[PDB]
This record gives C-alpha cells, structure tokens and sequence, in this order.
C-alpha cells in the first residue's frame, strides 16, 4: 500500500552559463520532457552534478523543477543524498519542504558504510520525512552496494522506501531483489539495459538519454510496462549505440555534450573536477548523434 | 543457418567406482527426453569434459546420440579445446559419432586475442558441416570473445549460429541481439535464463534441468511462446537452487543434489574435483526442500 | 620541492556523546608524538572527514598544530572534496590553520577524468604554498589517478610532491618510482607498507599506527636506512593485525581496537558508520592479544 | 627441502614450418646459460604447452635435460594439467626423462575448490620425488591457490617447496612469507620481480630474460645478495619492456621481440595464438631500442 513514483524518468542535467545555473534553460529543459511523455524528473542528481552545486542551486533547481511540472502529471523525485547521515536527513527534509513528489537518495559514497549501517543510514531518512523514497545503487561510484537483503529489509521496514534505482550491471540481483521481494519497484539506473530491467518486473527508469530522446525512453518504458515487449525491446536496441557513447567518458561530461551539440544548451560547461569531452570523444558523440531524431523545445 | 535451440541441458557425467556409469548416463538422458528437453549437451563443463578421456569422450556423446533416437531431442556435443588443432579433431569426431552439432568453448588458458579466437572458430566451423555454438565463459578461460569477434563469426561461417553466453553481463547480450538479431543467444547462466530469453535469447544450455528438467522445459517454452509472465514466474521460483547449484563450482554442487535426489547412485567426481564441504552439502539439501524433483 | 615524509598517522576521531571528544584528540595525539611518528593526518578517512562539520575540521586540524609545536612532528591535514571549488577552500583554511601540508583525496563519487583530476589538483596546488600529497584510493572514490597524471601533476605543479597509494597495486609502485625517482611515495595500505618502502617510497600514512605506533615508527625507520630485514620482520609481524583492521571499513575495526584498548572512552561513529559486529568485535579482540599496545 | 631457484625462464617454443625448432630451441638454452641464467622452464605457459603434443612435450624437456648437462643450469620442467591423472602422469613423464623439478599450474577452467587443489597437488607431489613447484596464475586458470593451501601443501607435502605468483598481489607475497618463510617464492610477473624478492623471494621464472637473460641474472643475483639498490635499478629499467611485453597475451609479444632481435627465424604461433596486431608488434620494436641484446 506504498506511495511510489515510477515510469520514465529523467536525471535532469543541469546547464551552467558563465559559471550561473542558467535557470531558464532549466525550466525549458524541463517543459521539453514534459511535452514528450516523461512521467517525472529528477533534479541534482548524478547527471544533474549534485556534488558541485551550493545547496542554494540545490533549492533553486528543485523548486524550477517543482514549479515547472506543477498542473501536470509530471512527478518531481529530488535528488537528496549524502555519505554523512545527518546531511541525507537535512537534504530529505530540505527537498520535502520544496514540494518534491519523493526523494532518490545515493548509497554512502566514500566512507563504505557495512550493511547495518546502510540500514540506519535509510531508516533514519525515511523516519524524517513522509514522502517516498528510492534508494540508489550506483556500486561503482559509491564504493558500496547495498545488498539484496538490505533493499528488502529497508522496503519492509520503513514506509516511505518503495524501491531502488539499480546502476550496477547485474542483472542477477534484479532476479534476486524482484523474486524475493515483487513488490518493490526496481527502477533502471543503467540506460543500455532498461529493457531487460523492466521485462524482469521492473517499473521504471532514472534516465541520463532521456536528456537527448525524452520521447524514445519515454515510449520504451510505456511499451514495457504495457507488456509489449517487442516494441520496448525494438527501442532499447536501436537506443544502443547512443546508450553506451554518452558514458564514453563520466556521465555526465558525454550528455552535457550531446545536449550542447544538439543546440538544447548554450554552453558546454562544467564544474571541476568535470570537464569538457577530449576531442576524440567530442567526435565519436557527435556522430553517434547524428543517427537519431532529436526533439527540439 | 541450421541452428539448435530451445530448452537444453549440459549433461553431468556420473561415475562409479572411478568409471562412467554409462547405464546411469542413458538413464538421465532419457529423464531429460521424457520432461520436454529439446537438446542434451553431452562433455560440456557441466560433464567434466576436461578429466573424461577422448575415449570416454566418445562413449558419452554415442549413448546422447542414440539415447535420442526416435525423438526430435538433438544432440549438441561438447567439442571444444584451447588448441585449435585439437579442437578441429573433437568437432571432426563429434559429427563422425552422429552429434547434431557442436558446442564449442573459448579456448582456456592461453589467452588468444581476438583474432586469434577468430581464426580459432573458423578453423573448426570449416571443419564440419553441422552447426557450431561459440561458448563464451571468461570467469573460466580467462578470456573473452567479444561482440565484434561473435557477430563476424556468425556472418563469415555458415555452420556458427549463436553462442551460449556465461559471463553475468546482460548489457552484452543487448550489445550481441541490438546488432545482429539473427543470431541465437543462449544462455549458459541459469539464473537469468528468463532476462537473457525475453531478450530475443532462443534458449538455454542448464545446469539446473539436470535436476529440474520440466520447469527449465516450461520457462524456456514460455518465453518462446511470448508468454513473458509465465517465463519469469518460473526463473523467480528457481532463482534459489539456480544460485546454490553454483555454491561451488559447478559441477560440484549439482551432482550432489543428483546424489540427495537419488537420481545418482554415487556421489562421484575426477580430481581436481571433489564432494563439497559439510555444509555446503547441507545448504545444498536445504535449498532442494522446496522444489518438486521428477524421478525416473 | 618541501616535502613530508616518514611514519604517519590518519588520526582517528573520538565521539564523547555525539561530539569530538577534544582533550582525547589531543591526548591521541601526544601519544603518536612520543612514540616516534613523524606526521599526524588529521580528518583523513580514518579520521571520518566525511561526517565531521567544517568546524569540526577546523577544530582537529588546530588542536594537531598547537599539539605538535615544538617537535618535529608535521601536519598533513585531510582537505580534499570532490568538488574543485571546495578542496581549494580546504587547502587555503588548512594553511590559514597552520597546517605543514595538505592531504587532498582524488574526488570520490563524480569521477572526473584524467583531464578533470589533472585541473582539479592543479587548482588546489596553486591555491596554497605548501606541500600537497595526492592521495589515490580507487575502492573508496570510484576513479584512479593514473600514474601518467601522478607524474604531470608532480612535475608541473611546484608544491605536489608525491601520492598515498592505498591501491594494493605494487605494480603500479614500480611505475611511478621507476619513472619519476624524484616522487615521494606513501603507502596507505598497511599490510604492504614494507614492499612499497623496500621499493623506494619514502613513508607511510597508517591506520595500524593509531594502535602500534612505535611498531610502525620503527618499521618506516628500519626501511629508509635500508634496514630491510628488521623492516620486513615487522612487517611480517603486524600483517595480522594489518588485515583484522579491515574486516570491516576502516575505521570501524581501528576505532574499536582503540577502545578495546584504553585509549578511547567511547565507542562511537557517526551514521552511516557504525560499531562492528559482535563477530568482527571479538575478532579484533583476539587478534590484539597479540601485540603489546602502548599506553598513555 | 630441495629446491630449484635463482633466475629462471620461461622458455618459447619456436616454430619453424609447424614444427618444433629444435636445433632453435637447444641454441636458445645455450643462450640462456651463457648468461647467467640458473634454470630453464621447458613448456610452461610462456613455452605453448597447451599446444604442444604430448611427443613435442617429452622432445623439448629432453633438449632442456641434455643442453644443461655438465652445467649449474636446472630443468624445471612445465606438467601440470586440469585433469590430477593426467598432471601426475606427466610429473612422472618429466622426471624420468631427468627434469630436475617440475612447475604445475593451478588446473585452468574446472575451477577446483581449496579442497580439489590440495588433493590434486598431493597427488602429484607423491607421484614423483622431484621438487614441485605451485604455479599461481588466476587471470589464465579461473581458480586461485589460497595462501593456506599453498602452505598446508608446503608442510605437508616434502617435494613441494614454493610457488610461481602471477597474480600481481604483493599483499599476498606478504600474506605468504609472513607466514611461512621457508618456502621458495618465485615471481611470475616480470615488472614487480624485484618487489617480490626483496620481501624474501628467492626466484623468478621470467618472460623477458628470453630476450634479456643477462640483465634478468643480474637483477636476481643483486637481490639474492641483498644488493637492493642494484636489483631495484635493473627492475626498473626493465619496466617498460616487461609490461610492452603484455601488450598482448604472453606470449606473442615476447615471441615478436626474439624475432625482431634475430634470436628466432619465424614469427610462427600454434592457433588459437597468432601474431600481434601491427600497431603492437611496432609498439614491442619501438620498446626494444632501448635495451642492449645479446646475440648467440
Ligand atoms: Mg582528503
Ligand atoms: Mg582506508
């Protein structure tokens, strides 16, 4: 009897203009999904580079977002996780009290908490606000997973936790979490592999190429979750190619590219430590691009 | 491309007192036959291909080949090798002993470059005129034959029709189906036997169905009938023996569960394999209460 | 280039009911003093930099320069974050704190590129005049600085002087000496502090020396007058103890060492850190009952 | 225990015409006497063993036996195999054609358990009463040979006396020495040679003294007398060429080089093994300009 948000997805990316969240472009941005069949938006997270931006940019990219998708379907899950406990449950209720529909917040990065401690860790965010929350297992970034049994004894254990978005490349454990636990909604973390997710159960995407094709991974989760896989497998095939170059290099440095290549941006810029593509990489984005049909506002 | 699909089973190679126990491998293999199996795969790694000699090698793949006469059950040998002379002479004889075609793995060991497993894989599909399935499984050779390498393989080769994937990595068989979709994908990790079929993977090499012939049948007739929902209910229902069938190395585990089910008469292996511990034994036969085991 | 160099210490970070139990960090301190350490980290990993406030780190990094005035012990206070514009804060606030140099870890979780970690820590090098060790952890930050961008920043860049290596990669150690001689490599993996010594790097930053620190004192001293034997022995002695420190994340095992000694009051972490399990905790227990800890 | 140790290498088989070289391969070892090598590793990985018959097997350990006759030179024979029978068949092969030892890889694809490989070593340490030597290789086999197993074999088995370590883990050469130090640790990997017997290794069994016999001696004798700084010198020296050396899959790249040296007549592999990549084989000729070979 949770709450949840699921469906398509996006990680928005959040442009910068001379060093400003350009905070115009973040509402269009957003209109732009709307107007292609995404059923929520996640402000700062991974792609949006949470790690770099003040917790002002924090608010204000939350509240473009909360504002923008206000009057329409359009779910807003904000990202609001941290490595330190008492910040996760600051940001939780910093995002609640934003208007965000839900809250996705990342594993312990850094510090490589045990399985109980990830356990407290959730536990104590899920008891500080009353909105839903997804859990995010990004392995390879945090220097953590969070364990099968941990995502089932947090889903059971507290309310507010209805599911986890997986960017881990095992499709083992979603086997795992969805036969032990079917019902929690396990969300694709990982765009290249959204199909095979969401045909194992799965309920929806947290999508970096939805930046670019908003309408193709929004037509692909509808597919799935409508049980015509052969149409949600068809996009997903064809959506290979772009799916892999937008992590030739760390995402989001590839993403932030393409949007810039496709004229959706105005400028290709980053906070440190991330940086522009090499120039190899600028070209192999460019020209992977050029075999889709990218919407414009 | 002639091609072998559909539910299949890499056969264990039971011993007594340190022979193969032909009588009992006949027996197993028409337990296959009798739960809607589609193929057996006689010596794969499953078999302990690498302790049996050539000539128990033969003995094993002519009791598949006439086990399944009089059914449409093929027989798909295990005929692989690391030196790809060797393996070209195992492919060459599995066809002459009446197999239907070859399974045959990445070389082991040695480690050969792409173009190395290319030319490896175009020697042997050369040497016969019966399909060939690559098989790819790096946690075990050391090596692994790429997308690029698969899909050129399958294009240049008449006889190379898919391979049996047992590498954990669902993006690659994205990767593999997105840009060749006429290939057969089949799944050599039981566990997602069901994502890897409702993929476009056209069936599976088991571990399991030596123990649960009828449910892996059932999954992968399923999925091949679209019925999606019936597929991944029974690969959900088999996810815990899949895993503790692995608890050890295959075919360790297994074989003892082969051994608890009375299915085997001895709980034997060649060195370096060997019973499992106490209680991975005990896990083993945990695991195994909640499944419906068909007997002879 | 000024450098800092020897046996040192990742302070670990005492809780008294929720907050930094100051007159034990002092006292921590003396004691690393007194038995030999050359360096004191300060809010490094061990020292749980992530949960602590900025005005914690301030209030750590200030009592380890007011307690190491008037000795020859240095401070290599922690100050990275993963985010460019902040670590140059911390490395400016570390000196403004009269910090001897700064430890600045490779950006965890965002994971920049060689290109980005090259301007990264370009941009703190120039930010400050004093010393900067890189700190290259891959198991906990998710990115590796190769050895190609160690050996840039180390040339390009007047006050980067050498990296803490916690890798388990001694390969990667041959390269980076082998290449640039002139680097100053720390080990941050006690277990193999004497092969990365024995290799030419010139120190250590240990979790081990919270608990032994003469042990690891003499260790890094016997290795820098190329007295190997007595420095392979106590390498060789402590590997035990070196790997029960890591059953769990550090600095979960070390904290509970600490207080399993007399040396810590209370057992605390701050959340997602968390006590060990009762199994760990006896585990660490008898593992102690095999050194002679240092009092007060 | 008796023991084979010092510089050793792991020799190539050259191919002229598909077939053994075998006047190649006796200069070869002559080569290597004649500069200060200390033992030969006929058929080892680096010597396409898996390629080899059986008959080419027997044909290149008795070339090694009758070229070191009336010299200091050992044979330490390469006969190991995934199937115990067949390892102990070929341990009592080696011997009796007057190996002075044998090296015996971890079986490669069945991945045995700790259980599986002590009994498959037991098995062959009483088979012959030569020295044995493990061989560690977890990137080529599949498996690992645990530090306890190693030393459970070590001390309970008399012909056993150490391990050949590819595993590029020095905590592990810790883990081991720490341990057990009267066992013979044998580096397997070229780069981190002086790593190893600088923490007590007593041995390598080297790819690169093929082409470099002369400075792989040295550097082991340095070490051996506890020259260290000598030792440290030529392993760094030799970095570059001993990781271009893997460029590709041992051994194609070293194979390239004694044919870009002149040492060998053809470039000719056994499938699946080929030549590199041109982009490599320029790669291993740019490497090689640096470093001073020896002719015959
Ligand atoms: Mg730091
Ligand atoms: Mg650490």
């Amino acid at each position: 009897d949770k709450n949840i948000i699921i469906g398509a997805m996006t990680a928005l990316i959040t442009p910068f203009k001379n060093g400003k969240v350009d905070e115009q472009s973040y509402a269009r941005l957003i209109k732009r999904q709307i107007e292609n069949g995404i059923d929520a938006v996640v402000p700062v997270g991974t792609t949006g580079e949470s790690a770099t931006l003040t917790h002002e940019e924090h608010r204000t990219c939350i509240e473009i977002a909360v504002e923008t998708c206000k009057g329409t379907k359009v779910k807003v899950l904000a990202g609001a996780g941290s490595n330190a406990t008492h910040e996760a449950v600051g940001l939780a209720k910093f995002a609640k009290e934003h208007g965000a529909d839900g809250i996705l917040s990342v594993a312990p990065y850094y510090n490589k908490p045990t399985q109980q401690g990830l356990y407290e860790h959730y536990k104590a965010i899920a008891q500080s606000v009353d909105i839903p929350v997804l859990l995010y297992n990004v392995p390879g970034r945090t220097g953590c997973e969070i364990s099968t049994d941990t995502i089932i004894k947090l889903f059971r254990d507290c309310e507010n936790i209805y599911g986890v978005k997986e960017a881990s490349g095992n499709i083992d454990k979603c086997v795992d979490l969805l036969a032990h636990e079917p019902r929690m909604m396990l969300i694709s973390g990982e765009d290249a592999i959204n199909y095979p997710i969401l045909s194992n159960g799965g309920k929806g995407v947290i999508s970096v190429t939805s930046n670019l094709l908003p309408d193709m991974i929004s037509a692909l989760t509808h597919f799935a979750l409508d049980e015509n896989y052969k149409e949600a497998k068809k996009i997903n095939d064809e959506l290979y190619n772009i799916n892999k170059i937008l992590f030739c290099e760390s995402n989001p440095i590839p993403i932030k590219t393409a949007m810039y290549l496709a004229g959706l941006i105005e400028s290709l810029e980053f906070r440190l430590p991330l940086c522009s593509p090499s120039k190899e990489n600028f070209a192999k984005i460019e020209e992977v691009m050029k075999k889709y049909k990218i919407k414009g506002f």
